[PDB]
């Protein structure tokens, strides 16, 4: 038995169920059938990997299969009973069907989580099991950074598969950038028209010069719906980041007559990597009214009730130079430029608020909005610390911030995962491998006060350095699973050697996919 990630409580019993060719199941009608639903979508996926059938029965007598509602359960937990008679699924929600059924395939061939046929099994079977879980964290992240390389729909199904194996629920899509800008937004044509092209692959950083090879790509609207949905069947929400009013060159570029501090100078997408100080002018009234109907299409696209407006790494100068941007700094009554960030979230955050209910969204930020006056803004946001991380998280929460943890290490796992001198090139010297991924502690030294404003864990993966979706790959694997079950088990039961072990299982699950992978532990 090797179950990623690992579970709550598992006791093994005696025996095993066979499945045989087919069998009945019997599963709740209620929740509007969403939950027969999620049972339909696993039935195609057991055929395919094994050719087993299962057809429906009202009767528990006749039933070797049962899906019940346990409302007693939390939103995200199952109760998964396996004896030679049945198989026992109790949840309170989809999702804990779903991820019942996850733990299920896990508890088979690996071809089966891999959706597969191999010529390797014949009959099949489930060992018996007494199962309960629930996740430690409600928030459990991956973040793909594709303004600085675009890998597009066909990738990002992939990316969402590679999650939904371990249960992961949230992906962070980073569509914004100095580089590129990825998202198709009606009202301004131009943020993709000029935005998502620029005359460099590679990004220039150092002594590394751009290309002069024409580069890009972009979702459209409809692209971006069909992945929502991809994601839903799998139960990751996905939340969009717009990244303002830094990381935004791309933007400025587009619309520099409004966008611009400094709209007389050229402004073009940045080839370079690092941090540019072509920033939004958040005192200019058309950037404000951009930022909303940019807001408004998300909400279009986007059902989660969650957005990411950024705000790492916005140098002020650009404002201190801007008279529009130092007449509003009097205006609000500060002497800190920082302070027209928050300003400007403050006015977006009041813009949401006016919206019906459904249209309403939660926003999270990157830590550094921190050091502004962040009364300006409230303390009804989510902090996404990356930077000084374990003290930017618990700032938040001393603030009454909900925070999510995604620290550069070891969580940013685009970095290299090994000294080796043929890894590929991305950031770091090798010393984010999988056992340090592993053996970062979330609430280590957490205060039990502070411990429910921490929301969970997000693996973040910046693609300044990745072009190729092999190396996305390779770079991604192993190491996601490892925060996943960061996310998931509650500390006191993750061991990494045990980890180890069970991630050994995957590479042949890795293989059927296709999917590459770092061989280091493997
Ligand atoms: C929020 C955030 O991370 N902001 C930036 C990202 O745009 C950048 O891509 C990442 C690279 O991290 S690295 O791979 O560890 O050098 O580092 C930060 O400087």
């Amino acid at each position: 038995i090797a179950l990623t990630p690992q579970p709550a409580h598992l006791t093994v019993k005696d025996g095993r169920f066979e499945f045989g060719n087919q069998l009945k199941a019997k599963v709740t009608p209620y929740q509007g059938d969403s939950i027969r639903m999620v049972f339909e979508s696993f039935k195609k996926e057991l055929q395919e990997a094994t050719g087993i059938k299962v057809s429906s029965t009202q009767k528990e007598a006749k039933a070797r299969i049962i899906l019940d509602l346990n409302p007693q359960l939390p939103a995200e937990a199952y109760k998964l009973n396996v004896s030679k008679k049945q198989v026992r699924i109790e949840a309170s929600r989809p999702a804990g069907f779903y991820y019942a059924l996850q733990t299920l395939k896990q508890l088979m061939p690996r071809n089966v989580m891999a959706g597969v046929a191999t010529s390797d099994h014949s009959q099949w079977s489930l060992p018996s099991v007494e199962i309960e879980d629930a996740p430690r964290f409600e928030w459990r992240g991956f973040m793909l950074d594709e303004g600085r390389h675009f890998f597009g729909k066909d990738e990002i199904k992939r990316v969402i598969d590679m999650m939904a194996i371990y249960k992961m629920n949230r992906f962070h899509w980073h569509l914004t950038e100095d580089q590129g800008w990825r998202i198709e937004i009606k009202k301004y044509p131009k943020l993709t028209e000029t935005g998502a092209w620029r005359n460099s692959k590679v990004l220039a950083y150092g002594d590394v010069k751009p290309d002069g090879e024409r580069y890009g790509g972009f979702y459209t609207q409809k692209d971006i719906k069909e992945i929502v949905a991809y994601a839903k069947k799998k139960f990751i929400e996905i939340i969009p980041e717009i990244d303002i009013p830094g990381h935004s060159q791309a933007a400025v570029a587009a619309y520099p007559e409004f966008l611009a501090c400094d709209p007389r100078d050229k402004h073009e997408v940045w080839l370079q990597q690092g941090i540019s100080t072509d920033v939004i002018n958040v005192a200019n009234p058309k950037a404000m009214q951009f930022a909303k109907e940019v807001i408004d299409e998300l909400t279009e696209l986007f059902p989660f009730n969650y957005i990411h407006l950024g705000g790492d790494e916005c140098p002020t100068r650009k404002w201190q130079k801007n008279d529009e941007c130092k007449k509003l700094l009097s205006e609000i009554g500060s002497s800190n430029f920082r302070d027209l960030q928050i300003y400007f979230y403050k006015q977006l955050k009041d813009y949401i608020a006016t919206k019906p209910a459904d249209q309403q969204r939660q926003l999270i930020f990157w830590n550094e909005v921190l050091h502004g006056n962040t009364s300006i803004l409230g303390n009804d946001i989510t902090i996404m610390a990356w930077i000084g991380a374990n003290a930017a998280a618990k700032q938040a929460a001393k603030q009454g911030m909900n925070t999510i943890l995604s620290p550069q290490i070891p969580y940013y796992i685009n970095r290299k995962q090994s000294k080796l001198p043929t890894e590929p090139m991305s950031q770091g010297h090798g010393t984010e491998t999988v056992e340090a991924v592993y053996n970062y502690q979330p609430l280590k030294d957490v205060d039990a006060a502070l411990q429910p404003y921490y929301k969970g864990v997000q693996a973040n993966f910046w693609t300044e350095w990745v072009t190729e979706p092999s190396v996305l790959e390779y770079l991604m694997l192993p190491r996601l699973a490892a925060v996943a079950e960061a996310g998931w088990t509650p500390q006191e039961k993750r061991n990494y050697e045990d980890f180890k072990e069970r991630i050994r299982k995957d590479a042949e699950l890795y293989d059927l996919k296709g999917w590459n992978y770092g061989k280091h532990i493997m």
